[PDB]
C-alpha cells in the first residue's frame, strides 16, 4: 500500500566456486518525454542522414560492467579467473512515487499523487527495436550513492540512399502503448528473471606466447625450403641458384606453420602530439571520416570503429586509431577535448600475440610473376578475410565497457562477437519500458472529439535492483613465476582514487581491462 | 554430365576422368500398367527469410542519446585540407554524427561487380 | 532491347550488405602525418571479417 | 508418355510483427488488360508476365 | 479520468479461392513521404490519411 | 485501494484460426 | 479501472486540481436496452484510434 | 535420346572448354518454385510469413 | 631473379609474408592451393618439400 516500503535495498556480491552474484540498487527518476507525445523524429545529412521516432517512454540500461561490479570486485574477477560470461538476471523495480508539479507566482512546488501510475513492460519478444547495445548513456550510474535519470526510448528507421531522411513504405512505426503493460501505483512493484543463453567465456588472459613461435626452438624441421636464387648479399647481383635449406633454429621466420593471424583491415594512425597529423577538417569534403577507414552501406559512410579485433598501440603511447575504445577521463565534463590527457585511451596491445597490427598491414604478397629480368613489386595486404587456417582473440572487455550486444537478426554473421567487446547474444536482456501515465488536467464541460492536451505535470521516481549471476572459471596455470596483477599503484593522493572526491563527486579514473593473467597458445 | 577439364586449352581427359554408366545401377522396369513411387525428406535448412529489414545496419542505436565512447573528431581547426591550426580534436559522439559512432558489427563480404546500362549508348 | 526481359534486384539488401556496384568501403594507402596525407584506397573486394552480418539474396517464383 | 505427380510439404513461419502501419504487400495492380495477366492469352498461351520475390513484408534488425 | 479497455473476439473465414492469378491485396503504397503515413508526424500528431474498406479480395457468384 | 492499481494496460491483437482477438485500452476524462 | 476523481479550485492566479480520494463515479449499463441508443448514429465520442491518445466521455443525450 | 547411346563429349575452347557424357537417359527436375506453386499461392505465401522451407517431398510417375 | 638470403633485400622481403608485431612470417604452406605438379619446373611455398633419399646435409643447389 501507501505506508508500506514495496522493496529493500540491495548492493553486494557473492562469491563461491566457478560462480559470483553482483546485486545492484539504484534510485532513478523518470520525467515526462515529449509532452505524452510520438514525435517523427528525420533529417538530411548525407552519411548522417537519419529518420525514426522518439517515444514518451524511458528505458532501463544494466548494459555496463561497472554498474554490477564494484572496482574492487573486478579485481577480484580478473586477478583470478581466466574467463567469466554471464547467467541470469533478476530485475526489479518498486518503492515507486509519483510526483504531482504545480506552478505559483514564486517557486513551484512538489506534492504526491498517491493514485496516478507508471505503466511497466518488458520486451521479451524482441519486437521493438533494440538500442541497449549500442555503446550509449543511460546505463546504472557506477557508483551506488548515485541518482540517475531514466533514457527516453527512441528508435531509427530504415534509411534510403545517402541523402534523403524521407520514408518508405518500408519504414515502420511502432506504439508502445500497442503491448500489454503492468500499471503500477506507489504500492506496487515489477519484477522479471531472466537467463543467459551459452555463450563462450570471455578470455581474460593475455598470451605467454607468439603465434609464429609455437615451435621448439632447439629442434630442426624436416621440411625444406627455398632459401635464396643467387650466391651473395646483393640484389641482381651473384650467381643464379637455388639455394634450399633444411628449416632450422635461428630462421623461425620461415619455419613451416599450421596457423595465420587472424583477419585484418588496416586503421589510420594519429599522433596524440597534435604537430604530428596531417590538418584535416572535421567537415566538409575533405573531413576525417574521409581518410579514416569506412565501410559503405547504401552510399552512406560509416567509420570502421571499433572495427574487427586488432592488435593496437600501448594505452600511453604516443599514437592511437579508430581501433582504440576511448572514455571521457575523471576531469572531462564536456563533450569535447583538445587535450587528450583528459581521455582516457584502452589498448589490444596484448593482441600482438596473434591478431595483425591495426595501422600496420596484414602482410605482403608479389605484384606479379618474377623471372630472370622481373623483379615483381611488393604489394601490401592491408585488408584481408578469414583464410583458412587464421585464428585470432577478440577484443577485451572494459569496467567501463559494455556487456552484451544484439546479434543482427540476419541469414549470415561470421564470428558473432561485437566490435565494441562483450557477449553477442541472439536474445539479450529484454528492454524494460517504463512511462508515466498521463494524467489529464481539467476538461471543459462541452464534449469535443478533439484528443486532450492538457496534462497535470508529473514525474515518478523509484528504486531499481539488478542481479546478475556470471559464471567464472578460475585460471589454472602451471606456470612459475609471478603474474601480472591489476593493482592499486597510484602512490601518495591527496584525494583516493576510486572514491568520492572532497566535493563528494565520484569519478573513475582509469580503464581497467581484464588481462593481467596469461596464458599459452 | 561434365568431367574435370584440366588446364585451359585442352578438353582432353585424364585417368582422373569418370565415367557413370546408368545401367549399371538397379532400376525399376515399367510396363503400362506399372507406376514408380519415391518419398524424401529434406534434412533441417535454415527458414528462407522472406522479409526486408525495416532498419539499417548503421543505424540501430538510439538516436536522443550520446555514446559514452570519444573519438578524434579532427585534427585542425578549420574548414579547410592542410590549413587551419594543427590541434587533436577530440569528441563525445553524440546525435547527428551517426557516422562516426562506434559500432557492434559490419556490412557482409563483398566483391565488386561492373555496372551496365540498359540505355546502349551509356556502355 | 532489355525491355522483353525480367530483372530481379536485391536492392532490399542495403539493409546489411555492400552495394554491388561500389565498394564496401575505402581505407588508407599508407600511413598518415604532418607532411603525407596518404590516398584513399578503395575496398573492393572483402572476404569474412568477424563482426559481420549479411541477409542472403531472394529467392523467386 | 506418361504422369508426373510430385508432393512437397512446405514449413512456413507466419510473420509476427507489432508494427502498426501497413506493409508492403504482392499485389495485382497491371490496371485495365486486354488480356488478364497469368492467365492464358487468347492463343492460349501462359507465360509469366513479372519475377516475384518474397520480400514484402518487413523485419527490424 | 481513469481507462477503460475494451476486448473483442471476432470470428473470421479465410478465403478459399481456386483462383490461379493474383489477388488485389491493401498494400502500403505511398511512395516516398516526409512523414511515414498511418503514424503521428515531427509534432506528434496522429491522422489516418485514407479509407480503408475490406473487399480487395474476390470471389464468384 | 489507493495506492494500488485497479487493473493493467492491454492493447494486443491475438489471431488464431477462424478467429482474431483485439484489445484496447484507452485513457478517458469526465468532466461534470 | 484507475478511476481517478479530481477536485478542481479557483484562486487569485490559476486554478489547481487535487485528489478527492472518497468521491465516487457511478456506472451501469444499460444490459435491458430501458434507454433509447445512440451508440449507432454514426457520430463521434469513440475510443480514439491511437492508442496514445486522451479522449472525452461523450455526454449523453 | 543418343539413339540409346553414350556419347563421349568434348570442345577444346578455351574458358568454355569441357568434356564430360551424354547419356540415353533422361530425368525428372522439380527445381523451381513455380513447379509447385499457383502465382496466387505465392502470393498467400509471401505477404502472411516471414519464413519456408522444404519439408518433405513425394514423387509418383 | 637474383634474391639473397640475407639483407634488405632478402627472400622473405619477396616471398609472401605475414605480419605479427612487425615480424615477418613466410606464408607456408599457407591456405589450400593448386600449386604446380611435382615434377614441373616451377614451385612455391605452398608446397611441401622434404629431403631427398640421398641428402643428407641441410642445404642443397
Ligand atoms: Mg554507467
Ligand atoms: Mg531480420
Ligand atoms: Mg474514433
Amino acid at each position: 500500500g501507501v505506508g508500506n516500503a514495496s522493496g529493500d535495498w540491495h548492493c553486494d556480491s557473492t562469491w563461491s566456486e566457478g560462480h559470483v552474484t553482483t546485486t545492484s540498487t539504484r534510485t532513478w527518476v523518470l520525467p515526462t518525454y515529449n509532452n505524452h507525445l510520438y514525435k517523427r523524429l528525420g533529417e538530411s545529412l548525407q552519411s548522417n542522414t537519419y529518420n525514426g521516432f522518439s517515444t514518451p517512454w524511458g528505458y532501463f540500461d544494466f548494459n555496463r560492467f561497472h554498474c554490477h561490479f564494484s572496482p574492487r570486485d573486478w579485481q577480484r574477477l580478473i586477478n583470478n579467473n581466466w574467463g567469466m560470461r554471464p547467467k541470469a538476471m533478476r530485475v526489479k523495480i518498486f518503492n515507486i512515487q509519483v510526483k504531482e508539479v504545480t506552478t505559483s507566482n514564486g517557486e513551484t512546488t512538489v506534492a504526491n499523487n498517491l493514485t496516478s501510475t507508471v505503466q511497466i513492460f518488458a520486451d521479451s519478444s524482441y519486437e521493438l527495436p533494440y538500442v541497449m547495445d549500442a555503446g550509449q548513456e543511460g546505463s546504472l550510474p557506477p557508483f551506488p550513492n548515485d541518482v540517475f535519470m531514466v533514457p527516453q526510448y527512441g528508435y531509427c528507421g530504415l534509411v534510403t540512399g545517402n541523402t534523403s531522411q524521407q520514408q518508405t513504405d518500408r519504414n515502420a512505426f511502432y506504439c508502445l502503448e500497442y503491448f500489454p503493460s503492468q500499471m503500477l501505483r506507489t504500492g506496487n512493484n515489477f519484477e522479471i528473471t531472466y537467463s543467459f543463453e551459452k555463450v563462450p567465456f570471455h578470455s581474460m588472459y593475455a598470451h605467454s606466447q607468439s603465434l609464429d613461435r609455437l615451435m621448439n626452438p632447439l629442434i630442426d624441421q624436416y621440411l625444406w625450403g627455398l632459401q635464396s636464387t643467387t650466391t651473395g648479399t646483393t640484389l641482381n647481383a651473384g650467381t643464379a641458384t637455388t639455394n634450399f635449406t633444411k628449416l632450422r633454429p635461428t630462421n623461425f621466420s620461415n619455419f613451416k606453420k599450421n596457423w595465420l593471424p587472424g583477419p585484418s583491415i588496416k586503421q589510420q594512425g594519429f599522433s596524440k602530439t597534435a604537430n604530428q597529423n596531417y590538418k584535416i577538417p572535421a567537415t566538409g569534403s575533405d573531413s576525417l571520416i574521409k581518410y579514416e577507414t569506412h565501410s559503405t552501406l547504401d552510399g552512406r559512410w560509416s567509420a570502421l570503429t571499433p572495427g574487427p579485433p586488432m592488435a593496437t598501440a600501448g594505452p600511453a603511447d604516443s599514437k592511437f586509431s579508430n581501433s582504440q575504445l576511448i572514455f571521457a577521463g575523471p576531469k572531462q565534463n564536456g563533450n569535447t577535448a583538445t587535450v587528450p590527457g583528459t581521455l582516457i585511451f584502452t589498448s589490444e596491445e596484448e593482441l600482438a600475440a596473434t591478431n595483425a597490427t591495426d595501422t600496420d598491414m596484414w602482410g605482403n604478397l608479389p605484384g606479379g610473376d618474377q623471372s630472370n629480368s622481373n623483379l615483381p613489386t611488393v604489394d601490401r595486404l592491408t585488408a584481408l578475410g578469414a583464410v583458412p587456417g587464421m585464428v585470432w582473440q577478440n577484443r577485451d572487455i572494459y569496467y567501463q565497457g559494455p556487456i552484451w550486444a544484439k546479434i543482427p537478426h540476419t541469414d549470415g554473421h561470421f564470428h558473432p562477437s561485437p566490435l565494441i567487446g562483450g557477449f553477442g547474444l541472439k536474445h539479450p536482456p529484454p528492454q524494460i519500458f517504463i512511462k508515466n501515465t498521463p494524467v489529464p488536467a481539467n476538461p471543459a464541460t462541452t464534449f469535443s472529439s478533439t484528443p486532450v492536451n492538457s496534462f497535470i505535470t508529473q514525474y515518478s521516481t523509484g528504486q531499481v535492483s539488478v542481479q546478475i549471476d556470471w559464471e567464472i572459471q578460475k585460471e589454472r596455470s602451471k606456470r612459475w613465476n609471478p603474474e601480472v596483477q591489476f593493482t592499486s599503484n597510484y602512490g601518495q593522493q591527496n584525494s583516493l582514487l576510486w572514491a568520492p572526491d572532497a566535493a563528494g563527486k565520484y569519478t573513475e579514473p582509469r580503464a581497467i581491462g581484464t588481462r593481467y593473467l596469461t596464458h599459452h597458445l
